[PDB]
């Protein structure tokens, strides 16, 4: 059927005040429906496989399913980037994880840091 | 005695940098060599990911007479940089998931990923 602000957000599991950001976002489109509900769960999964608001404009520009190849390349460029960041970060921890041992057999993290 | 490119040189560091690590006060119109080791001592902690205020705290500890105070930092940081490299760990698993059946789709077959990322 179709659902009240609250009702809604209970349907798609989420906030009120995030309805309300997504709306102000303009990531959304009175009442609701089950596309509604569908879509601010399209955005939540985004989100949370680290989409950037702008990236999951994109990728609802293709939300009838049926340009792959596009969607892929956005998921694909994503992943590319989430790499070199744990490439990064893995290089932090190591030299981190490296200062530590010295610290503590013990200061060499000044030391090292001059 | 050092003019603010040269300074850069020795300090191997953008002008752009010294000028952002003046107005955020990590320093100490000339400069010498205390300076450049405290640019070195900025842009390090910095690569190994500490934040402009962990860094303040880190600097207060600059005559190397504090380990236990300066492990904890470190420690902290680690931690961390571990729960990030966790949570981008969680989304390369999925994503990697999702491109790998994007590629795999059969005939006619909807969009994998949008199908997921509806469901
Ligand atoms: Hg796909
Ligand atoms: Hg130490």
């Amino acid at each position: 059927e179709n659902l009240t602000i609250g009702v809604f957000a209970k349907a798609a599991g989420v906030n009120v005040e995030t309805i309300r950001f997504y709306q102000r976002k303009g990531l959304l489109l009175r009442r609701y429906g089950e596309a509604d509900v569908t879509r601010v769960r399209f955005v939540k999964s985004a989100q949370r496989l680290g989409f950037s608001l702008d990236e999951i404009a994109e990728l609802l520009r293709l939300e009838d399913g049926t340009h792959c190849e596009e969607a892929s390349s956005l998921a694909e460029h994503k992943l590319k980037d989430v790499r070199e960041k744990m490439a990064d970060l893995a290089r932090m921890e190591a030299v981190l994880s490296e200062l530590v041992c010295a610290c503590h057999a013990r200061c060499p993290l000044i030391a090292s840091l001059q």
